[PDB]
């Protein structure tokens, strides 16, 4: 009767490559949207008092991403990481990432 709070947790799975190379897995390769590291999606836990509403993590194909959910970029000095992502793969693109989301909630009473 008091309602609930809702929060969609968002994390990004990251891959890199050398031009002419292949897309490859890394260690802890998960970051937030700005590229700062975070736990791998499957290790993420609700804060105390919260519960998952979605049973599974999902990736949203309506955003500007390809058919597998990836968006693409390259690192342009002076920067040390990609800043601008695009939906379409091209041979000179060296980074890609995929956005995973999951809804959790907290009942207010």
């Amino acid at each position: 009767d008091a309602g609930h709070l809702s929060f969609v947790e968002e994390v990004f799975e990251n891959q890199t490559r050398l031009p002419g190379g292949q897309w490859i897995y890394m260690s802890d390769n998960y970051t937030d949207v700005n590229g700062e590291k975070v736990l791998p999606k499957d290790d993420i836990e609700c804060p105390l008092g919260w519960k998952w509403e979605d049973e599974e993590w999902s990736t949203d194909l309506n955003r500007a991403v390809d058919e597998q959910g990836w968006e693409y970029s390259i690192t342009i000095p002076p920067e040390r990481k990609p800043k601008h992502w695009v939906p379409a793969e091209k041979m000179y693109y060296t980074h890609r990432r995929r956005r995973w989301v999951r809804l959790r909630r907290r009942d207010l009473s």
